[PDB]
């Protein structure tokens, strides 16, 4: 057990080197006592959550509403020693968060239980400990029984942990409390007025004299003030409080647009002589809840434009990271929003943090449920001897915050209807006023909504409660934000959360209907904002409820962050697992309402253009433009479509406001669609240009391009980096709809933390290196180590040029100072015989996170380097340090013949691709048009696979392919019967012995008492698994369309649903094109199935009816194709023209190292009767080349691959 890192620092990291296991057969006895052996499980840093890395699983106890994501019982145990420098003195163990009903044993003792999940809480350690130096063991039980929460949660200790270790003399937990009353008198004299409350905690034997010193250091670290008190007693183990009270002359007032803080120091003084310090940022500012002038901060008045959160970070799963949080607090603060309202339990440490520095209001929410628990183990079950301690906790802890503005007491409370509730209500704000009074109470309530058209009267026990708590928060409630002033002016109101709407990133599906909870067979919403919730707004209906009306003093929009679990739209339907309220992603990429919101709420002025423009020709397509300004224009490729404008509005008490005369907030047009470039620009009143935005159609996906955050980070071994994957044209231009498969490989001095994609749909795992994209991007986050110095993120897809992207790791020290970090590699590809065009300035990024655009001079490139195919490195130079730039290039191109393969139906022509991708040896895939000469039906007369020709156009050598032969060809036309058939065979899971199973293509339908042609499979046990028939053809024929006509009697009914699948040669197959009508009881049925190769076809039907059997008269199906079911595995192989050494079937690579200075070797091979073979060359210098067959119907594969490298040079 090795000793904690304590040099002097008061609160000491413990987050390192513990040791996690799950419990998954059942339950780990012995585990909590030191005797345990756990030296096979896994070692791992502490801030973290087990259940993000856990697969999707559908029959998990967590519902839907979290994710599928399994929960269970955790152990945590760590071992440790202290080291002198610590012994005799106190020490406590301090917890910021684990997540249900964690006990923690120490020493094979039990230490506490704490079973609400948000709140951090503390043990004292100090005399169980081993003061021999003997390695102590602790061990941290976590039982989290998975029914118990409404959203994703997370599971075992997902906050930082410390060890405080202090003088027995010492400050208490929270034993600070800076306020500044009477603010608002004391600005007008330009002096603020500071009162300093201190508890300090006497842990000694005796009783001893104490002393407090504080001091008030500014920004900068400037004194500003400082403060002594007369010494006075402290008795023995008790807490003394202290007080004082001083004046800052010319205070910087908080503010969000200048969120200036103060830092107050104090040292307790015992004999002269300082003995404990401690630290507590504050900040100076005044701000009043009206119940008619709304709210308003430091004399301005204010909308509070906020946003609702959940603690869920998203890739990184509930496991806190200081940036994380940032990050999503500065992408809010950039949409232009002003609060956040922690949703349904109090926010996490770095949230605070983060909300202080950046300028956020915050409002903390204590509960989701009081006594009533919503799920079966949530916290509702402890409610009753815990509700005091957890919210005493909470506000003590975040009662110094600047930022927080409110406490909230609950949400959607079901007893708040009743004479307990309000009892409840009342205890709580009891106990919230014992510790905090400079800030109202709060409550959620939603029972006010009734019809959401007429205002609501309001229950008995509701107005009592809204008359106990200070402020009054409503949900989805706009019906009755002026009713309620009217019937009660002494009420202040907000809105608690609105615009309950769905939105998917990218997905613009029904552009002008509105719908209301339906769900959608893509398992996706739309981000035209057509689309909510019942209970729900659309965003321009919930925000012009609330810009109307002063007194209101603002609304929290709904998930403003996608979190995990709860859809909403998508009850029981497995693949769905995300939210689709927010209005940015889970990954942080920003669906169009933000951009809507960022036209709204903020000041500069903006433009953005919705639907992207890779659309079908000649369709129309709604194009909207959200904006704040006066004027815009749309110019489609040079050429105007109609110059749109708002109306200066301005409300009653005089807001000014833009809107059009319709009373919609955003521009919108009607264009019909042509590929190119469609610009948008702004104008203002006077017709100047303010600002522009595009959008572009796509071409093909041609590489993946990778874009950091920001380059650099500290090497403290949490600090966070976020990298875009996005997939764009040749032209750089994102792909609107591409969702290819990304494998990121990071190797350096950081790693891989999570990949994501933002997809609500997708059961893809957070934690993995690959992830598919989404709309055409995706995200990687890489987090870096102790250890300075550069993480390289490598980033490629099958059939597109990969990319790499560094990121420069600098110690902490160096952050502050303003040095050299890095210099970015610069990445060319270009053809043969095409110089690479080196930049004349380069990128340097400096610690500190800034700066660029430095000048270079490049070393001498020879034409041998680029004249021929190949790859090479270039260096040069920097003028603004000796580290030496670098640069790589890529020469290669086309230069010789393509070849190709394919299988393909009789008679029609084989679907070639006419723009065949070409691909060489140790090339790289180039798309020309190709044009496959006319293949007639004669070529399949010769045995084999026959060649084709394809021309292409701009190039030099020509393309070929080589397709799989079927023989004999023919088309037919009214086949719907025959004299005498050899093909038509027919074999059935059951057929009834008095009824004939060749009765499906008599060719005559028995309707009537004519002869009755009909398959039955009636029986006295019964058939609830239904029945199915096989089919069989030997002719050579197309096949277009499926009908089935249906007979039923006393005993049959009609088929339920079909279901068709079929083999070519060994294994089954599904069939697509269905087409199918509704199926019911009625005369006719209807399909229109595709050709398929049909050795056997076996269509499944079910009753419709239970308890009743199925008939048929006909089923007409026509005819057959083989394509690869008499084939076989790998035949043939060859390699450089020669036997290849060390080949086998099994092999799992043939050791096939090459000489330095010998080429890459050219490959053969082929599959019995020629299956369908993916030949592809060798192209990279490491790794290996590979072949496969594709053999049956897709349903196996084999693998082959060989070692090509190079030897030593």
């Amino acid at each position: 057990g090795n000793s904690v890192s304590y040099d002097g620092e008061r609160r000491v990291n413990f987050n390192e080197n513990w040791r996690f296991q799950r419990e998954t057969n059942g339950s780990i006895a012995g585990a909590q006592n030191p005797g345990f052996d756990d030296s096979s499980w896994r070692k791992l840093n502490l801030p973290h959550d087990w259940s993000i890395e856990l697969d999707f699983n559908k029959n998990s106890l967590a519902t839907h509403e979290g994710g599928y994501l399994d929960g269970g019982i955790g152990w945590y145990r760590k071992t440790f020693t202290i080291p002198e420098s610590m012994k005799g003195k106190r020490i406590s163990l301090d917890f910021d968060g684990v997540y249900m009903n964690s006990t923690t044993y120490l020493n094979g003792e039990v230490l506490g239980t704490y079973p609400f999940g948000y709140n951090a809480f503390s043990y004292d350690i100090s005399d169980k400990l081993y003061k021999d130096g003997r390695a102590n063991v602790l061990v941290v039980k976590v039982n989290n029984t998975q029914p118990s929460s409404r959203w994703y949660s997370g599971s075992g200790i997902y906050r930082n942990v410390y060890l405080t270790v202090t003088d027995p003399i010492h400050v208490a937990r929270y034993g600070t409390f800076v306020t500044t009353p009477n603010l608002e008198k004391s600005i007008k004299e330009d002096r603020a007025d500071v009162n300093i409350k201190t508890k300090i905690s006497n842990d000694a034997a005796e009783a001893k004299q104490v002393k407090i010193k504080s001091t008030i250091y500014d920004g900068a670290g400037n004194t500003v003030q400082t403060v002594e008190t007369e010494e006075k007693t402290a008795a023995a183990g008790t807490v003394t409080p202290f007080e004082q009270n001083t004046v800052i002359k010319q205070p910087k007032l908080w503010s969000i647009d200048k969120p200036y803080r103060y830092n107050l120091v104090t040292e307790v003084i015992v004999g002269g002589q300082t003995v404990d310090t401690y630290e507590t940022k504050f900040g100076v500012r005044y701000f009043k809840f009206d119940e008619n002038e709304g709210f308003s901060l430091n004399g301005e008045y204010m909308k509070l434009h906020g946003v609702s959160m959940h603690h869920d970070l998203g890739a990184l799963g509930a496991a806190t990271n200081a940036r994380g949080v940032e990050r999503q607090m500065q992408i809010m603060k950039d949409m232009g929003v002003n609060a956040i309202r922690v949703t349904h339990n109090p926010a996490s440490p770095e949230l605070l943090e983060a909300a202080n520095k950046l300028g956020l209001f915050i409002i903390e929410e204590a509960f989701d449920s009081w006594a009533q628990s919503k799920k079966p183990y949530d916290y509702g079950r402890f409610f009753n001897a815990w509700a005091e301690h957890d919210i005493k906790e909470m506000v003590d802890r975040g009662k110094n915050e600047p930022a927080i503005i409110m406490w909230s007491i609950g949400n959607e409370i079901y007893d708040t209807t009743n004479a307990a509730g309000v009892e409840t209500a009342r205890n709580l704000v009891g106990w919230v006023k014992e510790i905090d009074t400079t800030r109202p109470t709060t409550i959620g309530e939603d029972k006010t909504r009734g019809d959401k058209v007429n205002v609501t009267p309001i229950n008995s026990y509701i107005k009592e409660i809204f008359n106990i708590v200070d402020v009054v928060g409503l949900n989805y409630s706009e019906n009755n934000y002026d009713g309620y002033h009217k019937q009660n002016p002494s009420w202040k109101l907000y809105g608690s959360e609105t615009s309950s709407a769905t939105r998917s990133r990218g997905v613009y599906t029904h552009p002008y209907q509105y719908n209301q909870s339906t769900k959608y067979a893509d398992l996706q919403q739309s981000s035209y904002d057509n689309d909510y919730v019942g209970w729900g707004r659309t965003a321009e209906d919930a925000w012009k409820y609330d810009r109307d009306l002063k007194h209101i003093a603002g609304q929290f929009i709904w998930t403003g962050f996608d979190y995990i679990g709860e859809p909403t739209p998508y009850y029981n339907s497995y693949p769905a697992k995300s939210s689709y309220f927010g209005a940015v992603d889970t990954a942080g990429f920003p669906k169009d309402i933000f951009y809507y919101y960022q036209s709204q709420w903020k000041k500069e002025p903006m433009v953005h253009l919705l639907p992207h423009w890779n659309w079908k020709e000649g369709e129309k397509v709604r194009v909207l433009a959200y904006t704040n300004a006066s004027k815009v224009e749309l110019v489609l490729n040079g050429e105007s479509l109609g110059e749109k404008n708002y109306d200066n509005k301005q409300t009653s008490w005089g807001a000014p406001y833009k809107e059009t005369k319709d009373g919609k907030t955003y521009l919108e047009w009607a264009v019909p669609f042509k590929p190119g470039k469609l610009e948008a620009v702004a104008k203002d009143e006077n017709g100047k240009v303010i600002a522009r935005d595009q959008v572009v159609t796509a071409g093909e996906p041609a590489s993946v391009r990778l874009t950091a955050d920001r380059k650099v980070v500290k090497a403290d071994g949490t600090d966070l980096s976020f990298i875009t994957a996005d997939i764009v044209d040749s032209k750089g231009i994102v792909v609107p709809d591409a969702d290819h498969l990304i494998t990121f490989n990071v190797t350096g001095q950081g790693e891989l933390a999570g990949v994501d994609n933002g997809n609500a749909s997708s059961v893809e795992r957070y934690k993995d290196n690959k992830r598919k994209a989404f709309s055409g991007k995706a995200l990687a986050i890489v987090q870096s180590s102790k250890l300075s110095g550069k993480i390289t993120v490598h980033a490629s897809v099958a059939g597109l040029s990969s990319d790499s992207t560094s990121v420069f790791t600098v110690t902490p020290a160096d952050h502050d100072k303003k040095i050299v970090a890095g210099i970015d590699d610069v990445n060319l590809t270009v053809d043969v015989n095409e110089a690479p065009k080196l930049p004349s300035e380069i990128k340097v990024y400096y610690s500190d996170e800034s700066a660029a655009a430095k000048n270079v001079t490049w070393d001498e490139v020879d034409p041998k380097q680029y004249s021929t195919v190949g790859e090479f490195t270039v260096e040069g130079s920097v003028e603004g340090t000796s580290l030496k730039a670098k640069a790589f290039v890529i020469v290669k191109g086309i230069v010789a013949v393509k070849p190709y393969s394919t299988a393909t139906k009789v008679g029609v022509q084989p679907v070639l691709p006419e723009k065949a991708t070409l691909l060489y040896s140790d090339g790289t895939t180039k798309g020309a048009t190709v044009t496959w000469d006319e293949i007639p039906e004669d070529k399949l007369a010769k045995e084999g696979r026959f060649t084709v020709e394809g021309s292409v156009e701009g190039t030099d050598l020509k393309a070929n392919v080589y397709v799989r032969v079927t023989n004999e060809v023919k088309s037919v036309n009214i086949m719907l019967q025959e004299q005498g058939s050899a093909y038509p065979k027919l074999e059935a899971t059951f057929t009834n012995p008095a009824d004939n199973l060749q009765h499906l293509n008599d060719g005559i339908k028995s309707y009537t008492n004519n002869p009755v042609n009909r398959w039955t499979n009636w029986t006295r046990t019964p058939r609830d698994a239904g029945d199915s028939i096989t089919v069989n053809f030997g002719k050579k024929h197309v096949i277009n369309n499926l009908d089935l006509f249906v007979f039923t009697d006393s005993g049959t009914v009609v088929p339920e649903k079909a279901e068709v699948q079929y083999w070519d040669g060994t294994a089954w197959k599904d069939v697509e094109n269905l087409t199918q009508p509704s199926p019911y009881v009625v005369e006719k049925n209807e399909l229109t199935f595709d050709a398929v190769a049909t050795e056997k076809l076996k269509f499944h039907l079910t009753p419709s009816v239970k308890g009743k059997f199925l008939a048929l008269t006909e089923a007409e199906v026509y005819a057959d194709q083989i394509v690869m079911g008499e084939t076989a595995k790998l035949q043939s192989i060859t390699v450089n023209g020669k036997a290849l050494e060390g080949f086998d079937h099994a092999k799992k690579n043939y050791e096939l190292v090459l000489p330095y200075g010998s080429e890459l070797p050219k490959i053969e091979a082929a599959a019995a009767d020629n299956a369908t073979v993916t030949i592809l060359p060798a192209f990279s210098y490491p790794g290996t080349a590979k072949l496969f067959v594709t053999s049956e119907d897709g349903k196996v594969t084999t693998e082959y691959s060989i070692g090509v490298s190079t030897e030593e040079p």
